[PDB]
């Protein structure tokens, strides 16, 4: 099946623009990746940096994850990111997102060999 990497990486990473450039950002960008397939996901970050600054947080200042797991780290750098978030009138299969970009800190947990990003936790 899919890894926990490879979907972090279809779910959060957007390498390929520096910014989200239209209020359509988030409802173009759930669809394509495949995040409304069963259900709208409520809630999602797409980071806009390259696969290699994002990895390298798993080597940078670790903290706990929101649900109290140690593998979680915080970038030391802040980041462009785009936050999409369910509006009041989505409804499955028409998901709808609202749009917010952004330039946070992120908090990632981290699992393997080689020790990568496995889930988004949150944006500081
Ligand atoms: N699982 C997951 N949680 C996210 C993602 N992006 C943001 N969140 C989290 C961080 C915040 O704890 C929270 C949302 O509500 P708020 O309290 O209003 O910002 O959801 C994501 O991509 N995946």
């Amino acid at each position: 099946k899919e890894t926990a990497a490879a979907k972090f990486e279809r779910q959060h990473m957007d390498s390929s623009t520096s910014a989200a450039s239209s209020s359509n950002y988030c409802n173009q960008m759930m669809k394509s990746r495949n995040l409304t397939k069963d259900r709208c996901k409520p809630v999602n970050t797409f980071v806009h940096e390259s696969l290699a600054d994002v990895q390298a947080v798993c080597s940078q200042k670790n903290v706990a994850c929101k649900n109290g797991q140690t593998n979680c780290y915080q970038s030391y750098s802040t980041m462009s990111i785009t936050d999409c978030r369910e509006t009041g009138s989505s409804k499955y299969p028409n998901c709808a997102y609202k749009t917010t970009q952004a330039n946070k800190h992120i908090i990632v947990a981290c699992e393997g060999n080689p020790y990568v990003p496995v889930h988004f936790d949150a944006s500081v």
